[PDB]
């Protein structure tokens, strides 16, 4: 082990806060004692997130080397690219994002859906922002890769960030961090989790608490509710960087499978289903907190339902892992009519 | 040292941290080492924000007594009623906001500003939502007290949530405290801060840093924006609550008058100018930090027009005050086309 022999460039207030839901535990029936760890409330970088956690490791690169652009690629309201922009900017270097389709633009959708809510503040703060339509993938891009070549022909020199950073050789270390966090946080707080539940569609935020709990032997705490849709490539990836991360900090424990969740992904990445909407209004009316459609949502009502299954043991201490997106929820003002009093 | 003998409920994560906006502050010319209290990212609570420290002391007196619904009032895209939204989530009490129009929506924002930003995010915390046409005023409102009556004879016991919380008899003691994190942060940061600058609309967020910082005699640090437009009303209810606070703290300094910079609410309330997107887009390429439209934008205007005038003494350590709404910026993305590289 030792994610400590890696450099290290902060771009959050420290320690990500973790909140006690006491009240939607009640009401799911008091069956768990939910907590949830505040990486959506990750630093004062355009909302923070977890991808602010993954990039304090891939910075240290940039700096080092001499760099002009950085160049990363999303979806649509991709929470990674608007995270790369307020990156950039805190850098002082330029930034070209490659929006893709990746999500079927619902229909009462297709006005906002392309300006209002993420990609808005990457263009706020400056950034290149290149909508183009290609399909969803968590892969390597030919999009990514030719934005890539055309501004090193214009003389530049680009700073390759792959989606989500999970491809990334340190895209896992940020999370290995977030176990050693989430070891010492139970300490300070007197609490012991006993599952920690986390969206996963490209890997690494997964792959790194994987990485991370092994160094205590407890990777099977480990939950990740799939919302990618395409588990097959999903966990394929996950594990792939799993390995990688855990050889990178030492681990020699060997991922050969983790526990993937796939019933949630339904219909498809970045659209909701009925469950998701429950789940996020359950959430927000229960304990104030925002998720989004595209994860939280679906990593959320996939918590909910385990719950609800008695999947946990009667009184265990669930870790949920809120990784942010909320931003993202104004391209989905659609799916939630008020409330009948 | 009187803000100590109130009640307080906790809604944030503790002390609000402070950036170092040392690269704005590079790019202002070397003026003055601009740094930011981030009472943007102080809650769990649907993005948090300011109101939610001033509603940390109002929230004993729901507790202590019998009250079944939580009734506050704002423009279409207020942040307050979001919050108090929110706070009802979490007390679990019913919510009931009054969405009145304070702002003259864009035309080219008018198929957004009721369905997106601030206003969704409190109708999917299953607050109970209303729009009335009633026009711009911080004062008291009709629409207002129409409400608790009908909540009232049909049975309920609603609790009266003023604009801001300013009006509220103890609205002021949260930015009391406010005073207090800054004293004590200034010894933890080895440096002291010549000047305050903060935004100022409903009164008691300004009111509470004056009487707080007056427990120090340093009310005259403070340099309020005004984002109203309608200064007069404003002085002279910001004034009134500071005075009303600095009798409840102890403070016995009366306040008289206080600076309120008028120079950038203009064109009015809610509507930004050139200047306000300069700004946003200036401390959004610079930080990575979004401001917004109505309120910080122009704080933040105001902030770089004093740089500019050489307002501060040569390396000034000036400390802007984030108090966050940046979860409305969906409803002004016509303001902000992409830029050009």
């Amino acid at each position: 082990a030792g994610v400590a022999k890696f450099a290290k460039y902060p771009l959050t207030f420290g320690p990500s806060p973790i909140s006690n839901l006491n009240r939607l535990s009640q009401h799911l029936g008091s069956k768990v004692n939910v907590y949830a760890k505040r990486e959506d409330c990750n630093s004062g970088l355009a909302f923070g997130g977890n991808k602010l956690r993954k990039l304090e490791y891939i910075v240290p690169d940039i700096v080092e080397g001499d760099y002009t652009h950085l160049v990363s690629i999303g979806g649509r309201q991709s929470n990674q690219t608007r995270m790369v922009a307020a990156l950039a900017a805190k850098l002082g270097k330029k930034c070209v994002l490659i929006q893709e389709d990746w999500v079927p633009i619902p229909e009462a959708e297709k006005d906002v859906y392309n300006r209002v809510g993420n990609i808005e503040l990457s263009r706020i703060m400056g950034a290149d922002v290149r909508v183009i339509e290609d399909g969803f993938d968590i892969g390597m891009r030919k999009s990514f890769a030719n934005a890539l070549q055309e501004l090193e022909d214009a003389g530049h020199k680009p700073y390759p960030i792959p989606a989500g950073c999970s491809e990334h050789k340190y895209g896992g270390l940020g999370f290995v961090g977030f176990a050693d966090e989430v070891i010492n946080q139970e300490v300070e707080l007197g609490i012991k989790f006993d599952k920690i539940v986390v969206c996963c569609v490209t890997g690494s935020t997964t792959a790194g608490i994987l990485a991370g709990m092994a160094q205590y032997g407890r990777q099977d705490d480990v939950i990740a509710i799939d919302a990618s849709f395409t588990s097959e490539k999903t966990k394929e990836q996950t594990l792939r960087i799993a390995n990688n991360t855990a050889k990178l900090i030492g681990v020699e424990h060997e991922f050969k499978d983790f526990t993937l969740d796939t019933r949630f992904a339904y219909p498809c990445y970045g659209v909701p289903n009925e469950g998701t909407i429950e789940a996020i209004r359950t959430c927000a009316e229960q304990e104030g907190v925002l998720t989004d459609p595209v994860f939280e949502g679906k990593s959320m009502q996939g918590l909910i339902a385990l719950i609800k299954e008695d999947y946990f043991k009667p009184g265990a201490n669930v870790l949920y892992v809120h990784l942010g997106g909320a931003p993202a929820l104004s391209a989905y003002s659609s799916f939630f009519p008020t409330k009948t009093a």
